């Protein structure tokens, strides 16, 4: 029976890593835990910086993007010696168990520490979805919402103009959020790494859009996969059509989660105190058909 | 074959129903079908008011709130004589099929023109979620992000003052949108028509988060259920602390449809035009564990 337990964030933030360390620690409090804030990750674990964490600490979360604790890269994680002194750390302060939130990255030391006996829960925190054994990711969402208000005032200015834009979404691996954003946004043309591309082919598709009378088109496409700017000089070259590229970048990151994102958040951390009482370790949480499930660490990673 | 079909949206409008009628225009356009938009939903029909689509028409409308076709009242529409009439007029304009939006209140209407002859498809298109069969309707994560942003500002204000703000939010019989918003919200305490309630208990509730130290709180309540005016006097008077009550209303079924929403409607709008061509009618569409399903209309009536 666990009497304290940790909780940190690691990997790219997300809007509603903040919702869920507030999950946590509202339900950890409600039965009589006491909760430990990690800072920066595994590299605060690592350090020793922490912080206690009380009903009032994260009284204003829910709105709040970002991660309240910070979020780091400690790769160096991959050392034994180094997850020893985490552990002597965790020891040190009588933490019983850890929730970690992050992509895939932060996973596998969630592992590792369950393997030197470290219980440990981990809740999907992504703006891109590629975490397997949940629907969706806490973060996707808002990051959804991030890119078609932008498209939205694209196809604004596209319109006004008669020219074509190409916008470059985040998601390096997955091309959900480019794809639920191409839908979303009523963008004609996508292009993402599940698929096979080909400028040639897409050339063709835009022709034939514009001579049935497209003023205006809007292609959505994953980050790295081509060079946009470039994408887009090809495009003019053989339409004759004005187009030039955008990229989004970082403003998807952040942000006000969206209700979605606050209520997958607040469900996930309670749940994962639900998780620690009854001795699980090592399981990594998610959504499926609605429903909070949880898996073994392994299968994620 | 089918050659026709007639698009039509009825009951409470609901954000999203743009997104929904676009689909089905694009969809039958595809496939060689000619669409027919029927202007006030059921009085239209009988009144025959309609308008030929095409994809100009629809071209801007996947951001846009409310129908462009509206949506009105005409429980006449029971009366099996007034329903002659909208044979007449079917039979008149060729239209074989048709694809109706709405409320329960408007599927039945659907069944009957499928018993007389003309399949019918009904997307679920509601702010409150009140239809069977479907995990979600159109236009409810739409109204869920207005109940919550204003969640958020009522939140700013009650803080500033230590006040008990109690918001009354829509859906009659249904306390889904209260449920999320309370959650989303970070609402203390909830009232859904699904839980007895004790005003009484409420007070216990609110006298015990305020020893606690809860300087402020904001109550999320149901329609229907109270006069707020009267239950924030009720609670001014026994907690000693200043409560008001705030009735969003109708701001609720408006505005731009968020991602979801557009998506949903986008999908349903295609997937009837599917359901038209394969043979079936008198089946009502519906999201379930995230794939698309439809129902004989008689069991979600």
């Amino acid at each position: 029976m666990i009497k304290k337990i940790g909780v940190l964030t690691s990997g790219g933030d997300a809007p509603g890593m903040n919702a869920a360390i507030r999950g946590v620690v509202r339900s950890a409090l409600t039965e009589g835990l006491e909760v430990m804030g990690i800072y920066d990750g595994y590299l605060g674990l690592y350090e020793d910086r922490m912080v206690q964490l009380d009903r009032y600490s994260v009284s204003d979360m829910i709105n709040r993007g970002g991660t309240f604790l910070g979020s780091a890269r400690f790769p160096e994680f991959r050392d034994e010696n180094i997850r020893a002194v985490a552990i002597e750390n965790l020891k040190k302060r009588g933490i019983d168990a850890l929730v970690v939130i992050g992509g895939d990255g932060s996973y596998m030391g969630a592992m590792r520490l369950t393997e030197m006996g470290f219980p440990c829960i981990g809740l999907p925190g992504t703006i891109d979805n590629d975490i397997k054994g949940t629907d969706y990711t806490i973060g996707f969402f808002t990051a959804l919402s991030t890119v078609v208000e932008a498209i939205d005032r694209l196809r604004d200015t596209s319109s006004s103009h008669q020219r074509i834009s190409v916008v470059e979404v985040m998601g390096r691996y997955c091309g959900d959020l480019t794809l639920a954003a191409a839908i979303a946004g009523g963008c004609e043309f996508v292009v993402v790494p599940e698929v096979e591309f080909s400028r040639e082919d897409l050339v063709n598709e835009i022709k034939a859009g514009i001579a049935k009378g497209k003023k205006h088109a809007i292609v959505a496409i994953t980050e790295h996969m081509c060079d946009v700017d470039e994408l887009a000089h090809f495009i003019e070259k053989e339409t004759g059509r004005e187009t030039r590229a955008t990229v989004l970048g970082h403003i998807q990151r952040g942000g006000s989660p969206v209700p979605y994102d606050r209520i997958l958040a607040s469900r996930m951390g309670a749940y994962a105190i639900d998780l620690l009482l009854a001795g699980y370790g090592g399981r990594c949480v998610g959504i499926q058909n609605e429903q909070l499930v949880h898996h073994d660490i392994i299968d994620a990673i």
